[PDB]
């Protein structure tokens, strides 16, 4: 199998974290891709008309509070 990044279509700045655009789970970086379609829907990479984003990502938890 081929488990390599996946060069976001939307920015490309190496797709580390991932925002799979479903039901065509295309691992954009966590929800970049989300941004993308709002505004031009049916997908940078498969022009489908996208239903939600799932993020698969691992060992998160920044910020101390909500605002400072
Ligand atoms: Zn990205
Ligand atoms: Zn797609």
């Amino acid at each position: 199998m081929a488990t390599v990044a996946e060069r976001c279509p939307i920015c490309l700045e190496d797709p580390s974290n991932y925002s799979m655009a479903l039901p065509c789970l295309h691992a954009f970086c966590y929800v970049c891709i989300t941004r993308w379609i709002r505004q031009n829907p049916t997908c940078p990479l498969c022009k489908v008309p996208v239903e939600s984003v799932v993020h698969t990502i691992e060992s998160d938890s920044e910020f101390g509070d909500q605002l400072i």
